[PDB]
């Protein structure tokens, strides 16, 4: 599977310059943030994805196409209080927003993501190896990032 | 990804005609319902429903088959405190049981949850969209809902 | 999909050899407490490969290794035990022991026993799984 990151805020995108035949593609918490005791915090992954595979038959009742992926937590997860409130996120082969990853802090301490921490990845609904590379938008409406001004 | 789905009420059943390219369906809370403080709730869906796929060769040592499929919180889920105990249920092939949701309220407070709130979706092992529609029985089997008789 | 197992000792070697559907079910292979309100890395004593036919996938000799997933099972839903990372990706490339990481959320500790089946191991496809039990990978 390969996917199209656009990258929102210059920071992120020399993360993602530097960064694997693998299974998951790590995501980066992109900026310092603290997490309230007992919450939930829709944690801002700051890029947009879109994923595509060769087309498959399927059935319901251009070899190239869209797909949907899936966010999974890291395993390493495990040793913080962090869990994924959504067990597993389900992103649609449209989609176009913001991936955030929705972290249950299950401590009452407060707790600190720094960036640069990997808490979650993308990982194909086959669990074939990923590759990515960095675009500036997905397509040309404004939630893709693209077209005019 | 095609399923057939049997409701096990008409209320239900006016709830699946009503239903609003997607790779997970969203199931309904059929029936208003307080989830005690801190425990964990199995919360019937008021369904049954099996999963249709194109056969595969598969690696193992009418062209329409029987799948097994999962069931996803959806992303909404996360505003509440209610989480899944199993984080990802797995529904087998063979299985004819109404679709059970284990709500775990992390919550010290009662939770209240609403007729067509919607909470969990189905969602396929290969992440292809999904159609469904509704069906009186999904076999000849009792459990299944078919066959002669009562 | 089918799946390589080497189990780690002589006693769960047991377990295996006297066990198609879409998930197989892993043992609680010793007695063992778990804390209250904790995470315990609890070691399941087996390798595993897991193979099936080889895809075309977009990416920029019959069978190969694939990924496959580390599921709870339906029952650990009456435990108070939650797993950790809620589903376990175990990568292609992975050679070492299968762990759970459960998180006991009760405010007592809680006795897993041998051969308890807390997880499972599911292939990415749903598709039926077979193993045998060898010993290396
Ligand atoms: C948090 N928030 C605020 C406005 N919209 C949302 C959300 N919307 C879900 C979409 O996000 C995408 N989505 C889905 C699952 C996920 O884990 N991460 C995502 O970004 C595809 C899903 O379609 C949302 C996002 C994450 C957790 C909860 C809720
Ligand atoms: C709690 N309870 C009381 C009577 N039946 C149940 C249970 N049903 C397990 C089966 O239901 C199906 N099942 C499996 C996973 C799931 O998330 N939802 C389900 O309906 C397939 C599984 O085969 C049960 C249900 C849900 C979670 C845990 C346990
Ligand atoms: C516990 N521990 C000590 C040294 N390394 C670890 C761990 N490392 C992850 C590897 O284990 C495999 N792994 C991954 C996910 C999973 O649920 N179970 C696993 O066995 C493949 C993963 O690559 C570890 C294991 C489980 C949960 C968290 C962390």
């Amino acid at each position: 599977m390969h996917l199209k990151i656009v990258c929102l805020s210059d920071e992120v995108r020399e993360m993602y310059k530097n960064h694997e035949g693998d299974s998951g593609l790590d995501l980066f918490i992109v900026k310092d943030e603290v997490l309230k005791p007992k919450s939930t915090t829709f944690v801002k992954l700051g890029i947009k994805a879109i994923a595509l595979q060769y087309k498959s038959n399927y059935y319901y009742k251009s070899n190239i196409v869209n797909t949907s992926f899936l966010l999974f937590p890291r395993s390493s997860i495990s040793k913080t209080p962090l869990r994924l409130a959504n067990s597993i996120g389900l992103i649609d082969a449209g989609y176009r927003g913001e991936i955030i990853a929705a972290l249950d802090n299950t401590s009452d301490q407060e707790y600190h993501i720094k960036k640069n921490d990997k808490l979650v990845q993308l990982v194909s609904f086959t669990g074939e190896p990923l590759s990515f590379e960095l675009v500036e938008e997905l397509d040309e409406t404004s939630r893709g990032e693209g077209g005019f001004g």
